[PDB]
């Protein structure tokens, strides 16, 4: 095995053994590299009721490199690129090892209701969020619903 490998399942046993709220993950059948996860919108916000997707891409480099993450859901959120791409300050500039898979998911959960101010990915949902939080529901509305597919 490799420092990373053993640090990946250690992070699969701590996720299993004692999930956050709403999340859950674990490394894809034939590759500890890359896993499949899994978010519910938080409770009392936009995104109640939705059941999002996720893939997270790790490399032998975990834990001193932060993976990247992208919802395989539709999204719309001011911090998700229209690829799916999710920005997180934790996963940049603020990362430590001290993060793992667990609290790097409840933190894109949290992120979900507390978007970034600061130069957001998608700049429709930003101003919408900002401006007309009326209709950032209804738009974020249409892809709770698409995450039931
Ligand atoms: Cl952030």
């Amino acid at each position: 095995s490799t420092p990373a490998r053993r640090r990946l399942m250690r992070d699969f046993k701590r996720l299993q053994e004692d999930p956050p709220v709403g999340v859950s993950g674990a490394p894809s059948e034939n590759n500890i590299m890359q896993w499949n996860a899994v978010i519910f919108g938080p409770e009392g916000t936009p995104f109640e009721d939705g059941t999002f997707k996720l893939v997270i891409e790790f490399s032998e480099e975990y834990p001193n490199k932060p993976p990247t993450v992208r919802f395989l859901s539709k999204m719309f959120h001011p911090n998700v690129y229209a690829d799916g791409s999710i920005c997180l300050d934790i996963l940049q500039n603020r990362w430590s090892p001290t993060y793992d898979v667990s609290s790097i998911l409840t933190s894109i959960q949290s992120l979900l209701d507390e978007p970034n101010p600061n130069s957001p990915a998608n700049s429709q949902a930003a101003q919408l969020y900002q401006e007309n939080k009326r209709e950032y529901e209804k738009r974020v509305s249409a892809i709770v619903e698409q995450s039931w597919n």
